[PDB]
């Protein structure tokens, strides 16, 4: 519900609900204290993984 435009950080919580409300597997985004690029996404048992950098 908030985009830049294709072609703010955040921490992984909020990520994961960003990536649910547009309805995506997985989300980039750039991390809150680290200030890098990281990926949270959905796993198929359900819970939610995260990729750094």
């Amino acid at each position: 519900e908030i985009v830049r435009t294709k072609q703010k950080p955040m921490d992984s919580e909020e990520a994961v609900l960003q990536m649910n409300l547009l309805g995506h597997s997985f989300y980039v985004y750039t991390d809150a204290e680290t200030n890098g690029t990281n990926i949270v996404y959905s796993r198929k048992d359900g819970k939610y993984g995260l990729i750094e950098t």
